[PDB]
């Protein structure tokens, strides 16, 4: 499906709430550019989901569910039962144990990233909601410095 | 494949570069077989001075340090585009900013490889692979970080 393309390239978690961004790569005209990004968070996509169950015209239509909400506390109290606490070991097993607390970490921030992204795309393949008004404004209402650039595989991003 | 190391991502903050030194080795002297870390052009240049002034590696084959990141060109063309925003279409402002972010990538890119390379001829060296000094720059570990910046399957510390 040329269409329309989402993916969830990146996402900041700042105490525990996430940032994520939203690009889209399209070739329908209803965009007002072929490809764009914007931040999104939690509260965008569920009211992108409850704005679709409720219209009536989709009635009885498959609509993918809502991601969940992003949950770090599992880690986030392990990690401060550990992280002030360095007299309680070596100084090499508080680093094993802070690396896999982030390993944590990371697991909880790949799934959430996921489920988020795969809902976006579900939505992107249906022939009926991929062309929702609702959907196409959070795709890309946007706007709210160079200070910060990150460099991957060959590509810049903004903090 | 013993020892083996690539620089996957770095940040610039300021024009700054923090480079993550990503290490995977099965060799026993590392307490993991798979770990990162961060370190900035002056632990490179450490690192390339500690071996030209070590007697043992005297006649030996020390690769050239990498050249100190230099952002200055796009930096200042980025300042003076900063400061006529309001003094322009918001469409050419869109794509001056694009043109210079490429011009700051190119650097990004030219600078990355230049470090990355230096680490892996150290590494591909039969003596100075092994030089405890490289493996505190590979393995040793100012503020609390705010958050995680979560891109390419990979945690990154912001601060
Ligand atoms: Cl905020």
């Amino acid at each position: 499906d040329p269409s329309l393309q989402i993916d969830i390239p990146d996402a900041l978690s700042e105490r525990d709430k996430v940032k994520f961004t939203v690009h889209t790569k399209t070739t329908l005209p209803t965009f007002q550019s072929p490809e764009f990004s914007v931040t999104r968070q939690h509260e965008d996509f569920v009211w992108l989901h409850d704005t679709l169950i409720e219209t009536t015209d989709y009635a009885g239509l498959i609509i993918p569910p809502a991601p969940t909400k992003p949950d770090f506390d599992g880690p986030r109290e392990k990690m401060q039962k550990l992280g002030e606490g360095e007299g309680s070991m070596t100084k090499e097993e508080f680093a094993k144990m802070k690396q896999e607390l982030e390993a944590e970490y990371l697991a909880v921030f790949k799934k959430t990233v996921s489920s988020h992204e795969v809902f976006l795309q579900r939505l992107s393949s249906h022939p009926v909601l991929s062309k929702d008004r609702n959907f196409h404004v959070f795709l890309e209402y946007d706007q709210p410095d160079p200070v910060g650039y990150y460099y991957s595989d060959g590509s810049l991003k903004i903090v």
